[PDB]
């Protein structure tokens, strides 16, 4: 279920983000890379990627554009873990092109932990940011299911 935030959670989550923050896109690049490295099943999802070497497709435009994507949520949501709603309302707009995808639940868990052992938290910070991620996979799930309209 999803379960709120304290004031102090939040400005935990805000800092546990704020060196990815600052250098949001280089981060993305490096952690889709080291995703696509780890995983290599998943490549194949993103058809603008489909069928190139890795190497190949990790200095390009595209491949830089699906990086930015993914975090620019992240970011968004980071910026509305003050507002359930808000919150909510990122993820539900970014489902919707999810749903009809053959994407596993092991698949996007394996990007969580991707993007947690870059971020390298100590345990106050890393209980946070785990309250956030799991309100993100919470709406995000509730969505891929088909029950998105509970939070609007
Ligand atoms: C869980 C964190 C994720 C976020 C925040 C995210 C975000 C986004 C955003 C903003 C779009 C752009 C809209 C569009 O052009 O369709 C998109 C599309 C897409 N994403 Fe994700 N995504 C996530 C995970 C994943 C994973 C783990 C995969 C595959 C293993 C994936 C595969 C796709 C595909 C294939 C598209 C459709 C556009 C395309 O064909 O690239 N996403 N995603
Ligand atoms: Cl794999
Ligand atoms: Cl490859
Ligand atoms: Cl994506
Ligand atoms: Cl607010
Ligand atoms: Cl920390």
């Amino acid at each position: 279920a999803f379960v709120g935030l304290s004031d102090s959670e939040e400005k935990l989550v805000r800092d546990a983000w704020a060196p990815i923050h600052g250098d949001l896109q280089g981060t993305a690049n490096t952690v889709f890379y080291n995703y696509l490295k780890k995983y290599p099943s998943n490549q194949d999802k993103f058809e603008t990627l489909k069928g190139h070497p890795l190497d190949e497709v990790k200095d390009t435009a595209n491949f830089k554009l699906i990086a930015g994507r993914i975090f620019t949520i992240f970011d968004n949501c980071v910026k509305n873990v003050g507002n359930d709603k808000g919150f909510q309302k990122v993820i539900a707009d970014m489902s919707g092109p999810h749903v009809a995808r053959p994407i596993t639940h092991g698949s996007y868990n394996d990007l969580r932990g991707v993007i947690y052992d870059s971020m390298h938290l100590d345990s106050t910070h890393g209980a946070a940011w785990n309250k956030m991620m799991d309100n993100f996979f919470y709406v995000f799930y509730e969505c891929l299911d088909g029950r998105c309209s509970q939070f609007s």
